[PDB]
């Protein structure tokens, strides 16, 4: 349906009130059910008006004018619902044409640290709400971990590049607003072994299905058997995977043992039976001779010796009947051995590609992921196919930056917050002698988790952050993932596949250049460096790592088919001082709850909150994504306006 679709697209149940709405509308939840349905229709229709045209501000008046009778008669309720949706960034978010120009006198000063998607999303909200907002950004550009390389006709994303399903995804709104060219990813992903040979289809399917089985077994261990703690330590996904593989190997060795036992027993029966048949020949050879050694007692002696001879001969033919039914049982047993091994050496390498793919998705070696919680956010996945941004994902933060007071090359060094306000201290990155002091009423910190983890600290908080916050910072995972960009003047790969895989030769290096992406107008290939390889490869120069790419590609397509690239770029996110990694993951011994602790604002002791937090590491249901960063900025903007302008 139409207004039901609008609730779904807003990640809301179309036919009941959320807890958040119950808090804000307690008179509605406690009142008659009929009025609750009116509330839900006003809410849903208001979201539909916005989602149907997110390029213009949806005002209260225009909401009222487009509601059909009887709904356009309860002016007060319509206003209450519009204001609530607006305050929480469910309408009039992103970048859109303002109908109401900005208030000329501001109310409250907010310093936002960092001009990534979360800081930008919050900044636009707070500016719409009539506040004085300034973003301090250490880089010479906006976007943070959205970072697009552009040169000539080449476009390639070094940070985020994939939009997950559009159903429920706020990026569907921003896409319409910014005019992103999205393109669905084709799922075919052929694999090539380290010698460049294609993986045969049957081995590809067999190994992939084994990967699915092994992973489901860890989830059974975790969520049915509650094997999550061992020797007082949290179990990791990698650790659980090693256990389920050990049991598969045990199973192979057992069935092998059973099979050898069947062989041996059959051999022993034949050995015994032949020995018995031997003695029966000796017994018949002795009688067959006493049949030639030969009257009335003689005419009856032949009858008796023929009766005796041919009975042993019938005994012997029957034993040769069992002799065949045994050595034919032996013959098919030797021809049907169970498997020698669980995984052939090549099978294992292929299985390690699927693990590498998973270390890509989580940005970290599997031995670091929480067995119990590594996928705690699964239930919030959007619907629809995934897409890539053919024109470069930077179009989103560049569009969101329009009209904001943004200070580039301005690195925050110290954040001071008291019950009387805040001071942010920053230095010019092009001239670190120049110092700046920004006074404000509130600070919104969107610093990446990697920067918050840095010891000694990059940014100093005065007073120091509370222990409950720093230990959450300490527990949470912050992973790494890197990309080599290869720009050619000609397409030598299969233009109709967006993905192909390189199967590494060893487990430890399985994430090295394991996945290639064909996404762009110009002849560009992105290769991923995942897992353990991601951090280690940053110590390799561009030319050497490009050379290793070209060797892989020369192995797959032929040495003469691969020309030298015209441009190359290599990300080093861990070594990047303004990121120190790629994105959070749920570390063993962490949980979703640490994401909630990260979102919690700080209040100076006895008072009102001064220091606020946004960023991909602060949103439990959508971590490590652009849409999660965006949603987190909208959330903190609502919280800050509630504090400084009233709920
Ligand atoms: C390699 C890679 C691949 C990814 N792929 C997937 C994908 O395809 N799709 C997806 O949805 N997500 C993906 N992500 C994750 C996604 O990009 C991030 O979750 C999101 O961009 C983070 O936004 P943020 O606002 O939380 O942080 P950021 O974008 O990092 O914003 C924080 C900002 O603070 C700035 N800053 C740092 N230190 C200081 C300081 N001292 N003073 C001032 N400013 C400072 C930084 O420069 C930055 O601009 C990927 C990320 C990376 C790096
Ligand atoms: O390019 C960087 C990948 C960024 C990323 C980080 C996430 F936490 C979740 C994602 F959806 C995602 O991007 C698409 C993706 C989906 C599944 C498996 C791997 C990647």
């Amino acid at each position: 349906s139409g207004v039901e679709g609008a609730a779904f697209q807003s990640r809301l149940p179309h036919d009941r009130m959320t807890s958040q709405e119950a808090a804000c509308f307690p008179d509605i939840i406690s009142g008659p059910q009929q009025t609750q349905k009116v509330f839900l229709f006003i809410r849903n229709r208001t979201l539909q008006l916005w989602l149907d045209n997110p390029k213009i501000q949806l005002t209260f008046e225009a909401t009222l004018q487009q509601l059909e009778a009887p709904y356009n008669s309860d002016t007060v309720l319509v206003h209450r619902v519009h204001s609530y949706l607006e305050r929480h960034g469910l309408i009039n978010f992103g970048i859109y044409k303002r109908i109401k120009p900005l208030p000329t006198k501001k109310t409250g000063k907010v310093i936002i640290i960092g001009s990534g998607v979360s800081g930008l999303a919050a900044a636009r909200q707070l500016q719409s709400f009539g506040m004085d907002v300034t973003l301090l950004e250490a880089r010479d550009r906006v976007g943070g971990r959205v970072a697009t390389f552009r040169k000539g006709n080449y476009v390639a994303d070094l940070g985020a590049m994939v939009v997950t399903g559009l159903g429920g995804n706020p990026m569907a709104v921003v896409s319409k607003q910014v005019n992103m060219e999205l393109a669905k990813i084709k799922q075919k992903c052929p694999l090539y072994e380290a010698n460049g040979q294609a993986v045969p289809k049957e081995k590809d399917e067999m190994v992939e299905q084994e990967f699915n089985r092994l992973l489901e077994a860890t989830s059974y261990l975790s969520h049915q058997l509650d094997f999550n703690v061992l020797n007082n330590k949290p179990v990791s996904l990698g650790q659980a995977l090693e256990v389920v593989i050990q049991l598969q190997e045990k199973h192979v060795k057992d069935e092998q043992i059973e099979h050898w036992k069947k062989i041996v027993k059959t051999q022993e029966e034949l050995k015994e039976l032949l020995n018995k048949m031997v003695n029966l020949k000796e017994k018949i050879k002795e009688l067959h001779q006493q049949y030639k050694e030969a009257d009335i007692t003689a005419e009856f002696l032949v009858k008796s010796k023929h009766r005796d001879l041919t009975a042993l001969c019938k005994e012997y033919d029957e034993l040769a009947e069992t002799q065949g039914k045994l050595e034919e049982k032996l013959q098919e047993l030797e021809a049907n051995p169970p498997s020698d091994v669980y995984l052939s050496s090549r099978d294992r390498q292929i299985l390690d590609w699927h693990f590498a793919n998973l270390e890509f998705a989580n940005a970290t070696p599997l031995s670091t992921l929480s067995l119990k919680h590594w996928d705690q956010d699964d239930d919030f996945e959007f619907t629809g196919s995934h897409l890539t941004v053919r024109n470069g994902y930077s179009c989103v933060p560049v569009a969101l930056a329009e009209g904001l007071d943004i200070k580039l090359n301005t690195a925050v060094r110290q954040v001071r917050y008291t019950a009387s306000g805040c001071e942010v201290i920053a230095v010019n990155t092009r001239s670190t002698s120049q110092t700046f002091i920004y006074k404000c009423d509130a600070v919104l910190c969107t610093l990446p988790l990697g920067v918050l983890k840095q010891q000694p600290p990059a940014v100093q908080f005065v007073p120091p952050l509370p222990e409950w916050k720093t230990s959450a910072v300490q527990r949470m995972g912050f992973g790494n993932l890197n990309k080599v960009v290869l720009c050619f003047d000609r397409v030598f790969w299969d233009p109709s596949v967006n993905l192909f895989g390189h199967v590494g030769s060893t487990t430890a290096s399985r994430g090295e250049l394991f996945l290639f992406w064909n996404l762009y107008k110009a002849p560009i290939l992105l290769a991923l460096v995942a897992g353990e390889a991601a951090g280690i490869m940053e110590n390799i120069s561009d030319d050497v790592i490009v050379g290793r790419c070209l060797a892989i590609l020369k192995g797959i397509f032929g040495s003469s088919a691969v020309p030298q690239p015209k441009e190359t770029v290599v990300s080093r996110w861990r070594a990047d001082p303004w990121a120190r990694g790629s994105y959070s993951y749920v570390a063993a011994g962490s949980s979703g709850n640490d994401y909630d602790l990260m979102a919690q604002p700080i209040t100076p002791g006895p008072p009102i909150p001064r220091l606020f937090f946004a960023g991909e590491h602060t949103i439990r249901n959508y971590p490590a994504t652009v849409h999660g960063a965006l949603l987190s900025g909208l959330r903190e903007a609502g919280r800050i306006a509630d504090q400084f302008l009233g709920a």
